[PDB]
């Protein structure tokens, strides 16, 4: 394996200084990748993999080959969120944090719109199958269940479907913070689900600090999506770009915001939403402590800016 190095995205989004602090290994923080699945045993990656689950076809399998990565997509999504830090590869925003890897999409990268609504159930539901095990009415943030804190989903379309929304609004309920990418056509809005309201949808900068532009317009923050290395199968690296690569670049600072929190208070900020620009929630903290790019506010090319990790802890500790 190859020494490691850092991506520039993951500097540019200020994850390095925040790991004094956490790199997000509180054990109740676990994020949630919807995806082609991963490469489990990558040595740059598994002992952060805490979850291989596959809901392809409609059934929910934990068999190695079927959750396994056999695109590359979700591979370079995880490491991008969670790489370890250590000395080989890359690392992540997160480089401690507990990940489980939802396969929803095939070896082509697609997948239907019941499978991705299942696997926003599972997240949910976590590895032991139970929503809410103890009875406190607590799911994310919650050591004694192990829900999901974070979804981040790297896959999109134009079609919006009820039964996939319904999941997402379920998640949102229980806390959890769901991250999507805005696409990649041009757009003028961004593609579904992150053009849900309950969803965080992400748009993709180049390392010159100018927006994609492939990036979907209308997005809520921006963050690193050209240029992008990150572990890929067979424990190996590649480079990529979309918004499909931005996006885990939020879920990393959404995990070591609510890391940071809980590690200070013991309890998790709420998901919050678009219009917020308080420090009372997760989307609020991302949205005041963005680089604001462009026009002053929020734009619809970068959003309200591009996300940074160690101001956004400081923010959300204060
Ligand atoms: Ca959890
Ligand atoms: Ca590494
Ligand atoms: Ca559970
Ligand atoms: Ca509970
Ligand atoms: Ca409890
Ligand atoms: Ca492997
Ligand atoms: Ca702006």
């Amino acid at each position: 394996q190859p020494a490691q190095t850092i991506p520039w995205g993951i500097e540019r989004v200020k994850a390095p200084s925040v790991w004094s602090i956490t790199d997000g290994s509180v054990s109740v923080i676990q994020v949630a990748v919807l995806d082609t699945g991963v490469d489990y045993d990558h040595p740059d990656l598994a002992a952060n993999i805490a979850w291989c689950v596959s809901t392809l076809r409609g059934k929910v399998s934990t068999k190695l080959r079927d959750c396994a990565d056999q695109n590359g997509h979700g591979t370079h999504v995880i490491g991008t969120i969670a790489a370890l830090n250590n000395d080989i590869g890359v690392v992540g925003v997160a480089p401690g944090v507990q990940i489980y890897s939802v396969r929803v999409l095939d070896a082509r990268g697609s997948g239907s719109y019941s499978d991705i609504a299942i696997g926003i159930e599972q997240a949910i539901l976590g590895p032991d199958g139970v929503a809410d095990k103890d009875g406190d009415g607590i799911i994310a943030g919650d050591p004694d269940d192990d829900a999901a804190e974070v979804i981040s989903m790297s896959l999109g379309g134009p079609a919006d479907d009820s039964y996939l929304y319904d999941m997402i609004i379920q998640a949102y309920n229980a806390g959890i913070v769901i991250v999507a990418a805005s696409g990649n056509e041009g757009a003028p809005s961004p593609s579904y689900p992150a053009a849900y309201p309950e969803v965080i949808a992400v748009g993709a900068i180049d390392s010159n600090d100018n927006i994609a532009s492939f990036s979907n317009r209308q997005p809520e923050v921006s963050a690193p999506g050209v240029d992008i290395l990150s572990t890929y199968p067979d424990d190996s690296y590649e480079t990529l770009m979309g918004t499909s690569m931005a996006t885990p670049h939020v879920s990393g600072v959404v995990a070591l915001i609510q890391a940071a929190y809980y590690q200070k208070y013991g309890k998790i900020l709420p998901v919050g939403t678009f219009d917020d620009i308080s420090k009372n929630t997760v989307r609020g903290i991302l949205h005041i402590t963005a680089d604001d790019l462009g026009p002053t506010g929020w734009d619809a090319d970068y959003g309200y800016g591009v996300v940074r990790a160690a101001l956004a802890v400081q923010a959300a500790l204060g």
